[PDB]
């Protein structure tokens, strides 16, 4: 037949090259908003926009997360680059290599010729990579006549990646029997540096470090009226405070913070989760205390309850050096409360309130605000990876004994069911943060001083804050224009009526957009990256911190062993899971906030209006600021007790992706 012969020579490969030059074109014309356009351009776009309702599809009932607003699948435009998947397939195949060869002889003929045409395989890619690239340079005009062999390329890396996923399940159904004080923990590690971590794990100043520091610098808040469910009383504060000090003027002069688990609900299992794969394991809803002495030199932890009612969870103070017999249970208490904090950042700080939070504005970008609303202009990088990696997530992440069973003691199915939870309680505007620094009282350096989140996030979001206004200005002259634009008011729709963004509003005028967008660039990349970076450096070692215990939390302050302690370390396995997935997610940093250039083959500029590109004008002042703000970091850095390098603008990527 005549209307099928096309259909048998228009494979997927066509098709993405296809689009990559498709792209390419309708990269040229100049945005606009709807009521500016021409009728022409109104029709094009509306048709554009029906179109790309097609392919960009929301779903409630996605594998593995159900209730959570997801892409059915993955449009081909929207597969990662040659650049990301090089990357990713360069580090997963790193640490292949590292385990092989921690085997022992025997073990290792499982996996070692496979192992080595993976990483000769990568080899050959990356050398066509380059010598595409260098061809490029030597006769740049002839450019765009290569990018078919570069999407030629994307199709071998596709491939290669489908050929490393065969060699991590069958290394992965087989750890169980492979894995072999805490001399395991480190030796998971294979050749990999331990990290910093691993040698101050116990100091108690460290500790609240974490806090202001760590990957989850969000739950801290000051603590005015300690509640009835948290007994601690005077005398207590004062052993570990000193006999100058009390709650009362503690509280008063804003010294006192808290660190409540409470909405982790079923992350927090009653008791004991005996699993197959994993044996017994628990973990915990706590309340820590922490305090600043009377100069606000440091955060100090003062107590630690390990559950949420005190009738049935006894209170750990700060022990003294001398006080040998409380030392032990002190660090299982610590330990309690690390096991809540990997619970808490990965699944609510992390998955839901970065990951699962850019898939709806993504979503709803693609298919509301056509491809030359400056919005789309503007957000689509912010997007670029973003509905591949959360499709990671739930179909590889989630599933019964994938890493997340493994690693996090609840139920799998109670851990998706809190995870999207979490997701769909999320206020838009309460997650701002400035809103989050307020609620929660942690806003003023003069109270609290040392909050490297707090005062080096704020560099960052003022930063994106001016570029959304400078950036809005050249589009949106008044209030009117706002309210006026149909595919703003369509989005907006969207991101409440199927993206189900909690407290997302109607947007009735400029400042409020740029509030919202400011908002949206941030999650998707500072935000994102202040919270996903640290996995390497500070969750790979498992007694510093792992999201089960194997023992139930310590039943008494007093008496307890180093015995008693390790029992509260997890199994190998566990370990084995963490050091790697751990590494993998920290070491991918592909694109670069402010750069708003291609991050694949030809690299071009994303913005072609010459308003928005002009010398000295809003992109190059966001550029500029950047920098600045890196150099006031590192300024920041050399005064700090460690330096705190997440929100350094050179690694903050534009879009979360990994
Ligand atoms: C822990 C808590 C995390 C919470 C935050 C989570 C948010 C987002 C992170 C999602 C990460 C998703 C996995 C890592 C990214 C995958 C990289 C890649 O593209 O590889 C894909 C590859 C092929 O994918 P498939 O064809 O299998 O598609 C199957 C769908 N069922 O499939 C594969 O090769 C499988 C990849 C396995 C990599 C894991 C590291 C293992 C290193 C091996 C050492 C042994
Ligand atoms: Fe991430």
């Amino acid at each position: 037949s005549i209307f099928f012969s096309p259909l048998k020579y228009l494979g997927a490969e066509q098709q993405r090259s296809i689009d990559a030059s498709r792209s390419l074109l309708d990269n040229l014309i100049p945005p606009s908003l709807p009521q500016y356009d021409n009728l022409a351009g109104k029709l094009a776009r509306r048709a554009v926009l029906t179109s790309k309702k097609l392919v960009y599809v929301w779903t409630e009932n996605f594998a593995n997360v159900k209730g959570v607003p997801m892409a059915r699948s993955v449009p081909l435009g929207e597969l990662p680059n040659v650049d990301w998947l090089l990357k990713t397939a360069g580090v997963i195949v790193e640490l292949i290599v590292n385990f092989v060869a921690s085997l022992p002889a025997s073990a290792a003929a499982q996996f070692e010729r496979i192992a080595a045409g993976l990483s000769g395989d990568l080899e050959a890619a990356r050398q066509v990579h380059e010598a595409l690239l260098e061809e490029a340079k030597n006769d740049p005009a002839a450019a765009g006549s290569l990018l078919l062999r570069f999407t030629e390329l994307q199709t071998r890396v596709i491939a290669l990646l489908t050929r490393v996923e065969l060699l991590v399940d069958d290394i992965l159904k087989s750890a169980s029997n492979l894995v072999t004080g805490l001399n395991r923990f480190r030796a998971v590690f294979g050749t990999l540096r331990l990290p910093e971590v691993a040698d101050s794990f116990r100091d108690d100043e460290a500790f609240a470090y974490w806090r202001v520091a760590g990957p989850n610098p969000l739950l801290i808040r000051r603590v005015d009226a300690l509640p009835a469910n948290f007994p601690l009383g005077e005398e207590q504060f004062r052993r570990v405070m000193g006999a100058d000090d009390s709650l009362l003027e503690a509280a008063a002069s804003r010294r006192l913070y808290l660190l409540d688990y409470a909405e982790l609900g079923k992350l927090a299992p009653s008791g004991a989760v005996d699993k197959l794969l994993t044996g017994t394991g628990f973990a915990y809803a706590p309340i820590a205390l922490f305090a600043l002495g009377k100069d606000r030199a440091g955060l100090l932890p003062v107590a630690i309850q390990c559950g949420q009612d005190p009738a049935t969870h006894p209170m750990f103070v700060r022990p003294a050096e001398s006080e040998s017999d409380l030392y032990w249970g002190w660090q299982m208490a610590k330990t309690v409360v690390q096991v809540a904090e990997e619970n808490y950042h990965e699944m609510f700080v992390h998955l839901a309130q970065t990951h699962l939070v850019s898939e709806a504005f993504c979503l709803a970008t693609q298919r509301t605000l056509a491809p030359s609303h400056p919005l789309h202009v503007l957000l689509a990088p912010h997007f670029e990876g973003t509905l591949f990696i959360n499709e990671g997530a739930a179909r590889i992440l989630l599933p019964s004994a994938g890493f997340i069973d493994v690693m996090f003691a609840a139920p799998i199915q109670d851990t998706q069911a809190t995870a999207g939870g979490n997701r769909l309680g999320f206020d838009f505007y309460r997650g701002m943060l400035p809103e989050s620094l307020k609620a929660r009282n942690v806003d003023d350096p003069a109270a609290l001083p040392d909050y490297p989140y707090r005062d080096d996030g704020l560099l960052v979001w003022n930063a994106i804050r001016q570029w959304a206004a400078d950036y809005v200005a050249v589009y949106y002259a008044s209030d009117g224009d706002v309210t006026a634009d149909v595919e703003l008011a369509a989005w907006v729709g969207e991101v409440i009526g199927s993206g189900k963004v909690a407290g997302f509003r109607p947007i009735t005028g400029r400042s409020q957009l740029v509030e919202v967008l400011t908002m949206v660039i941030f999650t998707a990349s500072a935000q994102h990256a202040a919270v996903n970076f640290p996995q390497p450096s500070m969750m790979t070692y498992a007694p510093a911190i792992c999201a089960m215990s194997a023992a139930p939390a310590p039943d008494s302050p007093s008496g307890k062993s180093e015995a008693d302690w390790l029992k509260m370390m997890p199994p190998t396995l566990v370990a084995l899971e963490k050091v790697n997935i751990y590494h993998l997610l920290g070491s991918v940093y592909h694109g670069r906030l402010g750069d708003y250039r291609q991050t694949g083959f030809p690299y071009a500029p994303v913005f072609s209006d010459r308003r928005v590109t002009a010398s000295g004008g809003p992109l190059e002042r966001f550029q500029a600021r950047l920098k600045e703000v890196e150099a006031t970091i590192r300024t920041r850095n050399q005064a700090r007790r460690k330096p705190y390098e997440y929100l350094l603008p050179s690694r903050i990527p534009a879009s979360t992706n990994i």
